[PDB]
């Protein structure tokens, strides 16, 4: 089977609670990996959660954080969906400071990307043997999604970025099939900055909906077909999704400039002019987080929004976040399903700790009674190491 | 193949000894979950327990007891027969902290309650993929089984109630199938409490048999076809089967009101007029725990019974037991299989730890010669931490 | 496939390892069980330990081996071959204080004896599905082979003990099939006496040497065909196979006398009228073990034997031994292929610890060439705990 | 499907990053073997690594590595590819403490060597039953490749030595089927040494690039048809490739005795008269590791070469490396892929420790983009224990 990808969202009204691994909880006592940017991924058969880690436990002295986040020891694994990441359940994906993933149909092609900052290549497995390489072209941190790649009729799509992470850099589309990338186009986009995009199918389409870490408080989107003829802009809402940004207001189609450097990954899901968004809590701290329904904000530049679901309590951390679909060849549907994780970091630097590290929840758009709550991380920092 | 759930209970004259999983004690040494009621579920291939934990381990400071029960933390998670429960040989299944799981024959449903107490919403799942979803209706702790469902010809039933645990509450019959709820109808049961069901399926229908919290010692049934069609009452037996509960003495067909209040989760099967009640050895504390077989104790309220067979000692702790089956499509028999488990519930607030766990023990009905014993959890407390 | 069991026992010249878990080296620092007689038994496609657990840990306090042998608390679980056996590995078969188990071909039998001392049941199971009971009926610690039954043509067979372990007791001879009793029958045997059966198929028949702990230093035999029509006898070789026993000399054919009481598990081969015997290299301490083909000691009376091979010196510890085979649908010979198992025991009383423990070695018979060691457990004692 | 094994080698321009497993970072908290010689080997579907234990975890008085190298405790295991070696990861696979392994297509043969120094014995397996036995001939250590054996056609391939490790020994080359030796042949080669061997299959062939520990600075190597029809020679490339040797000068096609005596496991693979040579960084520690490519090295004694690639820093431990492939029964290519693995040693007699262990790293051929960098172990030493 190969997924189709040729179906449309699922009508949704709300999101459900999938999964949480309490990993870090766990870990207070348990065998768990420190780990970093948990995403989660499916198949026609299952879904699991990527992570990198630094090939260390918490709780002890490999923990500590003062390890460059690109270190040749950082790794791509996977686990089930909702465990703890330990070394007795994971498996082992890649080398890699910067990561993809996702299933074709008929198998899982993983991106890992490893090597010196001046000259970054990205190894591409299928099925957990070679298939490709892709070297920095510009010399400057090349990286990727961080979140699962997006497939649709047997070929899987990505975006990956090389240059400065505060100023112009340089943004590619591939499209790669059965592991190997078979074609690719640079994004021409003067004035826009992608980073960590959230990617998914959408009626034969892919949408990546990224981070600006340059000088955007909203983020940026690209979207393209399976010849990667590519469509570019910004969500308008003056919802503002990424973070740190300002109090919501009036936004633009373009970049907003206040509060604009910095970021964090993030996700959003179109519906035709509409958008759900999902954002910390806090304009500038990645504490809480909410799924906002704004029906013209994809388009639209006010700062109005018909409903807000609570994910995390303004009060409790939070972290990264990106998009993960159900396919029908795995749901049975007729429409393609949106999920989402959270990534709850823990640790430094907010924290008193050697170590940083995450923990997850994930939730899927349903039509059906949903209810918002808190859901955060729960360990009690500090522990023994 | 979907179970059929035609056939009738096998006769039986004792309980033969199916598992014990010493789980406390391994935790005392091993990374083994806090956890509460450990229930079993088959399908027509093997048999699970699963169980409710909050993300802590034994000798970990995160099983600190004072978490309130219904924590965002609390996982429905689920691991092979007789095994430690452990983040390394458990499958995560929902976010929950109140819970029930089926199999069809096909796949496995779970429902999985999380949420506020005044907005909870059960998620079910089908093959682990979100299915529907059931918000609370009385705006008072929405609560299920704690113990599997009932799967009768591809639709599973289960029981929810919300509203006081300590008055009126209101109760609802749910017809589920493939994980979506196709029928669902109110019991109409003024006087009535029902919480915490153990429900099987016997010739066709569903029997459960329940908790009464708020003024009886006897416990409620509800029984019920495929469309719903329901019978009410209580166990008229003088032999009592809550915890606490009068000494044994003239029963009632209604709520028995004395040592009315409070209870514990237990089940019963009927056979004609006669019912194997399981229940505990004190009428005070949750301790000991006995099989009695009582031949007309369905209909008439004598406290004469035929048999009692010994499960765990008087001096040892039990807790939460439940109602599970073996269909003919698992065992190969021309009858419905019963059995039962016991959580054997260790640390508060009946011993000096910070937490509270259960470890569990398990019994299948056969017509072949049985004994009586003790087959207590074990653990010597307090542990380190 | 129903294994046929028909072939005969091949021509072998001497013992190859094949494996050594070292679970209590391992047990050391991991989470590994403490256990007794770890089994080892095939199906048509793979070996697997049995083993019982107290369901307690090496280096814990719940390891403290002042706890009853039989005890509630005791189980039998199954990991694969040359693993500690650690919660995390470990499948629950039964809970038991005495085991057997065995494949038909089709799915493991296992038979684990619970309950108190003067009515304990027998739980037979036929893939994880209890199927069968045997109650004690003598009252007087009814018990089994600790090691693996005997499967033909798709019955499987096995000895049970109940009566004194110091005297005359009566001894039966249980056929079995998908799980049920089919058949039974009682050894005629005045002053014979059988515990701890190591039992092999062998043409179509099936063999047991056993353990006389009353008055025999030499092993008790007993063998039958599918319809239980049995014979028994004594080992004559004057090289004596239980421990304690007397230094080598003349045999008997009955049991003999000097050094008579007490003894160990252990195995034998019959080849024509010689024999393969197993047994530790001391004669008054359970301390080294080696294999001995006496070519004429099924029969004959004299102390002669012709090769000797050692498997663990006499300075280390050895223990329990038993046999069990591979069947041509496993290893694709026209032959049945003779292996044994040794436990090797640590602890009390021998050694200063809270805790007794095997760990374990086994060995193929080859007709090729092989060599004599050395392999014993290898644990620094005492641990921790 | 048996590996057809007719294919030849890859195009390739460098090494792209495979796996790394961080094992000794792990195993500062986590359940880990001490290991020593993780080769990696591959069947049509999957790929593993197998390693030789004490039987001893990290961080435990058992892991002093004053226990002999030939011990009766060391045993061959495996665990998936990049994973920690836990005891609950790892399968168990020989007695073993010398060791190779392969998969013909059909199944795993294992060939663990154990006994003692003056008689020890291989035992092969496959699909973990015993299938033969080779016994020492000089009796003086048999030992074998420590990575994997070579399968092309039904046949698997290896190398065995048995006499001094410090002179004239003696060298075979063994031809097996399903496990049965069916054919040997001695190798005439005087003033040769061979340990060690790294064997891939090339063009229906095999060809072993070794370790003389004798009197040669440059890599023996031996070559052979499937009728065992061999030829010998050194490496002739003046870049040296053993550990220690001298530096880059002018090589010879027989031993380079410079520097020759002692040595480390290593590979190469030939391409034409070129080759691409794995070595340390240093000529006199087990430091660093590169792939140099030198386009006339095969036959040429000159010391120019083409291409060096970084693998780990010369400030970092390496150790053992040994060849492995990916069959196009795996990959779907038309060729045979090239890989190789690196152990990183940490622990005596460099570092203050009372253990030794080895992580790894492993790297495949592509005709690619790749780049230079370090990998190394990444732990920080002493441990607690
Ligand atoms: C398992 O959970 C239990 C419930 O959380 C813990 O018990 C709680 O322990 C805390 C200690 O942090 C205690 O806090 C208060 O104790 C005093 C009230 O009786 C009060 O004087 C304290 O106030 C002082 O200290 C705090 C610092 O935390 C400052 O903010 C204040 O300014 C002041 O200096 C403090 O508020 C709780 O009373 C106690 N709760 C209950 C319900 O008993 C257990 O400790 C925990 N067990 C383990 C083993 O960890
Ligand atoms: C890892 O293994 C190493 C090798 O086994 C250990 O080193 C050995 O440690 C032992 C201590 O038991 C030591 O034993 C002898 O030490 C003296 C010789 O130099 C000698 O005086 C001792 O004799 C005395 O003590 C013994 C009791 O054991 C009595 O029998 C005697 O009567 C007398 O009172 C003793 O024989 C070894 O010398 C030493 N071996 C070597 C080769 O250096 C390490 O200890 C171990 N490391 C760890 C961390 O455990
Ligand atoms: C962590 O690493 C940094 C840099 O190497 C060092 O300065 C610091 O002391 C370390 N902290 C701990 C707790 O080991
Ligand atoms: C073990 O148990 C016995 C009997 O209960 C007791 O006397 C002894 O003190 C215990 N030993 C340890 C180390 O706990
Ligand atoms: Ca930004
Ligand atoms: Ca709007
Ligand atoms: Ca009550
Ligand atoms: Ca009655
Ligand atoms: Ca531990
Ligand atoms: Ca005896
Ligand atoms: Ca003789
Ligand atoms: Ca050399
Ligand atoms: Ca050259």
């Amino acid at each position: 089977v190969i997924l189709t990808g040729n179906s449309s969202l699922c009508p949704i009204s709300g999101w459900a609670i999938y999964s949480k691994d309490n990993g870090i909880r766990i870990g207070s006592k348990g065998d768990v990996f420190v780990i970093r940017e948990p995403f989660i991924s499916c198949s026609h058969l299952e879904c699991r959660t990527f992570f990198l880690t630094q090939g260390a436990l918490l709780n002890d002295k490999h923990s500590n954080g003062t390890v460059k986040d690109r270190s040749p020891y950082r790794t791509l694994m996977s686990c089930p969906v909702g465990e703890a990441p330990s070394p007795y359940n994971s498996r082992f994906e890649s080398v890699a400071w910067s990561a993809s993933a996702c299933h074709d149909g008929m198998g899982w092609l993983t991106i890992g990307i490893s090597g010196p900052d001046n000259g970054a290549v990205a190894v591409l497995k299928y099925n957990g043997i070679i298939t490709d390489t892709i070297k920095s072209w510009r010399n400057n941190i090349l990286r990727t999604q961080e979140s699962e790649c997006a497939c649709v009729n047997g070929s899987c799509f990505t975006i990956m970025t090389d240059g400065p992470s505060n100023g112009q850099a340089s943004y590619k589309i591939l499209k790669i099939e059965k592991g190997k990338v078979t074609k690719s186009i640079e994004l021409n986009a003067p004035n826009y900055h992608y980073e960590e995009c959230s990617c998914y199918p959408d009626t034969g389409k892919v949408m990546c909906v990224c981070r600006d870490n340059w000088h955007g408080s909203n983020r940026p989107w690209v979207s393209f077909d399976q010849n990667l003829d590519y469509q570019i802009g910004y969500i308008c809402s003056g919802v503002f999704g990424d973070n740190p940004r300002p109090n919501d207001g009036t936004g633009s189609c373009g970049p907003v400039s206040s509060n604009g450097a910095n970021g964090i990954k993030g996700f959003s899901f179109r519906y035709d002019n509409g958008v759900w968004i999902g954002r910390t809590k806090s304009t500038s701290s990645r504490s809480g987080f909410e799924m906002i329904w704004d029906p013209n904000g994809w388009t639209e530049t006010d700062s109005s929004f018909s409903v807000r679901q609570d994910i995390v309590a303004i009060t409790d951390w939070s972290g990264y976040s990106g998009s993960f679909v159900q396919h029908p060849e795995l749901t049975g549907l007729d429409c393609m399903r949106p999920c989402f994780w959270v990534e709850l970091i823990r640790g430094q630097p907010k924290e008193n700790t050697i170590w940083t590290s995450g923990s997850s929840i994930s939730f899927c758009g349903v039509n059906s009674d949903t209810v918002g709550w808190s859901w955060p991380d729960g360990a009690e920092l500090p522990f023994s190491i």
